[PDB]
């Protein structure tokens, strides 16, 4: 009936980035089904400094990508044939980076002379360098060049169908992390037919109530970390601090939630939640995870 084309990816996916996202996605588009190889946390160590994330947050993150159909954990470092017949995998796909051994031999030699090795296009505007460079540190950094065809790319591009429960989310969404997964994950339970529309703020206002150089990333880059996510159906590009009663109203809104995080007054002092919880559509949602754009931060450069 076809038959089914099976793609592997493996790869460290530490501070999982919209590259790594846009990688996947392009692997899924050359076949029917994409399965992730994700190391341990050991075997990266033994080849170079250990992760920042714990192979279990590492595991998750992958997952949460909606491009994914499976996380096979403790993948071994180097892509081998005997890895893709184990999955029955067609091939494997990874970027154009150099990978050569200490003799100038290539370090994929072996899956690329048995023809089942595909290179994709590496992502523009971003790279685990550059970010970290940002977090080392509003006008904004990023040389990322957002387009229409990236949004199309990453989007569903779905509209709420009867029976769906429209769900509203808001936050600055920076560097989207696990932290995010999590709560996302949960407010996805909420109703049998969600449709979740994650609301991004301005960059200015975020850098106004986050402070110092927040946000990280700009509003064009959340935007694509976001649709990545597989619980979101729907992001508001550029979305007011108040939850408004015509936001409410131009989405036809079902249900509102934050997370257990601090939510900080509007510019006047007022409920940024006003307008939902006195419609009875709020609901707090704890994720059960304490990660933040900040404790990040402080995980990376420590
Ligand atoms: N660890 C975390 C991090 C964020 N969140 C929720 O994710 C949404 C976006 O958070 P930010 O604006 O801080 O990015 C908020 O509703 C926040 O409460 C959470 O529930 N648990």
């Amino acid at each position: 009936g076809r038959r089914a084309v099976r793609v592997w990816c493996d790869g460290c996916y530490d501070m999982v980035h919209y590259g790594h996202s846009n990688q996947l996605r392009q692997a899924r588009a050359m076949g029917d089904y994409l399965i992730v190889g994700v190391h341990t946390d050991e075997e990266i160590a033994k080849h170079k400094g250990p992760p920042v994330f714990t192979q279990e947050e590492r595991y998750k993150m992958v997952q949460a990508i909606k491009w994914v159909d499976e996380v096979v954990p403790a993948a071994p470092y180097v892509t081998t044939l005997e890895t893709l017949d184990k999955y029955n995998c067609d091939f494997c796909v990874h970027g154009n980076d150099i990978t050569l051994t200490v003799d100038g031999r290539d370090t994929y030699e072996e899956v690329k002379q048995a023809g089942r090795y595909r290179e994709c296009k590496r992502t523009q505007g971003v790279s685990t360098t550059d970010l970290v460079g940002r977090m080392l540190l509003w006008t904004g950094v990023s040389q990322f060049l957002q387009t229409s065809q990236k949004i199309i790319q990453f989007a569903s591009g779905k509209e709420p169908q009867p029976g769906e429960t429209v769900i509203y989310v808001a936050g600055a969404f920076d560097l989207f992390h696990i932290g995010h997964v999590d709560f996302l994950e949960k407010v996805h339970r909420l109703a049998e037919r969600p449709y979740i529309i994650a609301g991004l703020h301005f960059d200015q206002e975020v850098n106004h109530y986050k402070g110092k150089n927040y946000p990280i990333m700009n509003l064009h880059e959340r935007t694509l970390s976001v649709l990545a996510c597989r619980y979101v159906s729907e992001v508001v590009i550029g979305a007011p601090y108040a939850v408004t009663a015509e936001l409410l109203s131009h989405f036809k809104v079902d249900l509102v939630c934050h997370g257990k995080t601090e939510i900080i007054p509007d510019r006047d002092g007022s409920d940024p939640y006003q307008e939902p919880k006195r419609r009875g559509i709020f609901r707090q949602i704890d994720s059960g995870s304490n990660l933040t754009t900040d404790l990040i931060v402080q995980r990376i450069i420590t």
